């Protein structure tokens, strides 16, 4: 009944590149009103994810706005018209704020590039989550990234049984994720991880290689290193990098060979914004290249289909998704920071329990 | 059975860029052994062809050796086993040669930058060509040139009622057949060409826009005259150019676009091969690129269905594709010159008569 205070990280400063994760957000204790329309809702948050393409949605967030992030949060009061009652347990896009209030439905990203949309809550329940398959997953493998990985694979992606696999950023999860079902569809899966020990990490799931982009800095070191790690050249490839390691591989596409782009952080991030022109190189092979935006699958049917197929075999140990929640609303940006630095203790999703 | 003198067009001297037809261009008389193998062939040249890619050709071909080309021939004789008896049409890649012996089994051209090789001889019946139909447009529509705008607009394209669509190089033979198909399919179709005319050309073609790149040097004086041209965005996208226009294309492309790449005069003839990274353009849009090589639909059952259905378009003249057929042996390497100019009288396919 009133209003009630909340706490926001809001945008203090544009900062491109690395992102300076202590100097862009700033913490404020901002006041909600609780008198709910038709069809709003209440919120508090239970989990938030940070991901290295929050850093996009920063730069084009107006400063003092909260920054948004994927998260999962709870019905604590519910307009009459609402499309959730109270106690209900959702995913969405609620930012970094410990409370919130919305009608849920589905918004427009005004400020973007590009009329981003982002869709409307998905309903969580319980059941469907346990001591294997938590809650905390449906902003992984039963969330987000695991929805891109395996809709790439299964309305995308043809692996066969023969195929080269690259995966630039294989480290996180969706790169892990993606690399198991190449695997698993019998496939040479060749990956790209920044330390000896994420390597290692790979190397137990089924990667049948791994390489150090962080020694291979010049696309010629890569492709070295990728002629040696692919020797009946690239089938299939999924890029979140670009820049070097991607130049490198469109020079040695299969005839045939697909093509998923998921993000381009060397353009994103270390802003490579120009490079060889690799249009030319896909002509003879008759590759394919697709972008992704995985938001075009979150339909109702898709998310069953994801607990259905992908949500068995991971609480069977077959397929590995590891999460790594960090506690504490006041350590958000600093996890976000850790994607960016201290990335090598990190396995698998990065959360934050708030 | 004895020897013969035959005219051949050999490779002086490799040139890149624009070429220089009469520096890179020699004629030569070469006597030829009349003895023929069990599945060998003799044949006479009837007509040859001269497109853009023959520059590429050109560069990988050993400095002495005829330069090969699309051409139409006549067995004269015929071993035993020969694909083909005498008298017979076939269609193949003999080269600039008045004469030559081969098999028609698929040979692999080694020497070029991506390992092709060439498709096994065709033979053409007369049954299919007829005054409105010539037998010289196997090397045009009924050839090369229409099987791969028919093949991409059949089997990668899915143009709708409504869409923009924009074809680079619009002018040549492929890119005003890609138009044509596109009108057909409700598609505002948007072109490219160097002179005053040759844009009308395309306007009486069905070219709802046109627009000249030898005003339009910079992706951003291109993206002024695009953005007017395609005000809805790019949905389909035939590609034979490159650099700056493409930039400008991929910096408006709609959701769910296509794009289908066929060549790269920029990259190619003008040797632009560094520019700005394209891969981040395609993500939101969830853009297809697909790399276009015609040769992988060289099959039986296609060329029928061409003719089965770009013959009948084509002979209602509800399908238009003119063809420049130039006279001679000697004027082979002239008639090649053709492209690469600013004449008018470049309309549809240039041919040879021999
Ligand atoms: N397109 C879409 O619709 C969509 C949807 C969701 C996510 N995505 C994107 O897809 C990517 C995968 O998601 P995720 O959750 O698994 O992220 P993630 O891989 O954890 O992102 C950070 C990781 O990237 C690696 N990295 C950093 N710089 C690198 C470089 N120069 N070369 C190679 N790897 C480098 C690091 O692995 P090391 O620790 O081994 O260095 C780091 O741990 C993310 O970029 C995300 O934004 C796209
Ligand atoms: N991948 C494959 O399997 C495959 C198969 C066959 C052909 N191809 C290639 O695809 C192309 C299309 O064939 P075509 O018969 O239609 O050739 P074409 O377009 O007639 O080739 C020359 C024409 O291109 C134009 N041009 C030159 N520079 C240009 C520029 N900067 N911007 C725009 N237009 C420019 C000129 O048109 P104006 O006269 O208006 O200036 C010229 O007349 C050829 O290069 C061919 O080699 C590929
Ligand atoms: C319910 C949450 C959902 C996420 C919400 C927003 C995310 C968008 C981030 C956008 C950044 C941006 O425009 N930055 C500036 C442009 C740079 C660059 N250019 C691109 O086209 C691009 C991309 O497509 C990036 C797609 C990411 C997809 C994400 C969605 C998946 C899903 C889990 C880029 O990042």
């Amino acid at each position: 009944l009133g209003s009630m205070k909340t706490e926001r990280w809001v945008v203090r400063e544009h900062v491109e590149g690395v992102p300076d994760a202590a100097r862009i957000y700033e913490k404020v204790e901002t006041e909600l009103n609780t008198r709910l329309g038709e069809e709003q809702m209440l919120l508090k948050t239970l989990y938030v994810s940070v991901d290295p393409y929050l850093q996009g949605i920063c730069l084009d967030t107006p400063i003092g706005d909260h920054m948004g992030a994927d998260s999962i949060m709870q019905v604590l009061d519910a307009g009459p018209n609402a499309p959730f009652r109270p106690g209900d347990l959702v995913q969405g896009f609620g930012g970094w704020r410990t409370h919130l209030v919305s009608d849920g439905k589905p918004k427009l990203w005004q400020t973007g590039t590009f009329p981003m949309v982002f869709p409307a809550y998905r309903k969580l329940d319980l059941r469907h989550y346990d001591d294997a398959l938590p809650l905390s997953t449906a902003l992984g493998v039963m969330g987000g990234p695991g929805m891109t990985a395996w809709g790439t694979m299964t309305k995308f992606m043809q692996v066969r049984p023969g195929d080269t696999v690259v995966v630039s950023g294989a480290s996180g999860m969706i790169g892990t994720l993606v690399g198991q079902m190449a695997k698993r569809a019998g496939a040479r899966v060749v990956g790209t991880a920044g330390s000896a020990g994420k390597a290692r990490y790979l190397s137990q799931l089924g990667f049948d290689a791994v390489i150090d982009y962080k020694l291979a800095d010049d696309a010629d070191k890569m492709r070295e290193a990728l002629r040696e790690a692919a020797p009946d050249g690239v089938d299939k490839y999924f890029d979140s990098i670009g820049g070097s390691v991607t130049d490198a591989v469109f020079s040695m596409l299969n005839v045939g060979s697909q093509v998923a782009v998921c993000w381009q952080w060397a353009t994103q991030v270390q802003r490579d914004y120009h490079g060889p022109r690799l249009l030319p190189y896909i002509m003879f092979p008759r590759a394919t290249i697709r972008g992704i935006f995985s938001l075009e699958w979150f339909t109702e049917q898709n998310w069953s289909a994801l607990h259905e197929e992908l949500g068995g075999l991971v609480r069977r140990q077959e397929l590995v998704a590891h999460e790594t929640v960090q506690d504490g609303f006041e350590h958000i940006p600093a996890a976000y920071q850790t994607l960016f630095s201290a990335s090598e203790s990190n396995r698998g999703k990065v959360l934050v329990r708030v």
